């Protein structure tokens, strides 16, 4: 199956927000192979077989701002 790169500029200017975007992606294991968070640029980097909406949905669902999403 593809793996997928989706990159997505998420606000994590905020205690904990980091986390709470990883944990959700922790519960869509075994289908996501890799994770990037970067504060440097507020992104988060997902590489998994799983469809965009349902990653982009998973993070809206933290309540973290969600800026814009592509895939790469």
């Amino acid at each position: 199956a593809e793996i997928k790169h989706y990159q997505f500029n998420v606000v994590m200017t905020c205690s904990g927000c980091s986390g709470a975007v990883n944990k959700v992606l922790t519960k869509l294991e075994p289908d996501v192979s890799k994770i990037d968070i970067s504060l440097e640029k507020q992104l988060v980097d997902v590489y998994t077989t799983l469809p965009y909406d349902f990653i982009l949905e998973k993070i809206k669902k933290t309540g973290k701002e969600v800026r814009s999403g592509k895939q790469l």
